[PDB]
RNA sequence: UUAAGUUAGAAAGGGCGCACGGUGGAUGCCUUGGCACUAGGAGCCGAAGAAGGACGGGACUAACACCGAUAUGCUUUGGG
């Protein structure tokens, strides 16, 4: 959260844009029954949220 | 032995009493919920989109509760 802050906004646009990447990729996994840290989800889940929050606060 | 006479016992089933079960949910005990008030506060919400909903959100999710594509939560400030 406090490291997030630190980047720009265009570089925070960039990590979002991974971790959609990854929270696609990892429902992929899920359906095709490949995923075993299936908690890794919720966590990917919370940090796009977290992101969109603090670009949200930027303005 | 014949004759005459008298009386017993019997239960297919049934009755009464008793014993033991079943069914059923009365009664007692209990309380998560109600009822009536008192004192104090507050008496409004809505185009900045209401009341009330629908469909969604969990690793798996039928329902309830919570939440809204940032969805079983996000940030922050305090408590702990
Ligand atoms: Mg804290």
């Amino acid at each position: 959260a406090n490291d997030i802050r630190d980047l720009s906004t265009t570089e925070i646009q960039d990590q979002e844009k991974a971790l959609k990447e990854e929270l696609f990729n990892l429902r992929f996994q899920l359906a095709t029954g490949q995923l075993e840290n299936t908690a890794r989800i919720r966590e990917v889940r919370k940090a796009i949220a977290r992101m969109k929050t603090i670009v949200r606060e930027r303005e």
